[PDB]
DNA sequence: GGTTCTAGAACC
DNA sequence: GGTTCTAGAACC
């Protein structure tokens, strides 16, 4: 039995109704939420109670997930990478 | 399934080598707890981890069970009885 | 009231 | 790593 928070994580970047709102990178190397609100209330919603994006991205980084900062100077799109890699 | 600290009580007054430290009165309309200090180092360790008699306390009142202060003016005595009665 | 589910802790 | 236990939440 894998934690809660991984079996969610993972049903929901493989599910195929989910796809529009988060999803695997075509490498497989990060998850791409393409806009942080529209995610917020059509996906979250329907795996935790009383889901917010701040506990979400706790939860993430508890299993090594971290926010990809990349854009340099659509605040809107998150992306994620995890520590262990190959 | 009861909830787990109304099993541990339960178990606990009615188990025979909790006699000295913890058990009905007579009537059974209370529990008798003869000394604090001896059923804390005793008895509680069998029942809860880390285990307090502040948080045994709380968790009584949460059931409605309250310290009977009939003492006049031993204060290792503890009897405790429930607003649920006959 | 009693059974089934969802979780994490305990255990091997 | 996988199974079993202990709890409370969910469900009927």
């Amino acid at each position: 039995a894998r934690p809660a928070f991984v079996n969610k994580l993972w049903s929901m970047v493989n599910d195929k109704s989910n796809e529009k709102f988060i999803h695997w990178s075509t490498s497989g190397e990060s998850i791409v939420v393409p806009n942080r609100e529209r995610f917020v209330q059509e996906v979250l919603p329907k795996y935790f109670k009383h889901s917010n994006f701040a506990s979400f991205v706790r939860q993430l980084n508890m299993y090594g997930w971290h926010k990809v900062q990349d854009v340099k100077s659509n605040d809107s799109r998150w992306e994620f990478e995890n520590e262990r890699h190959a």
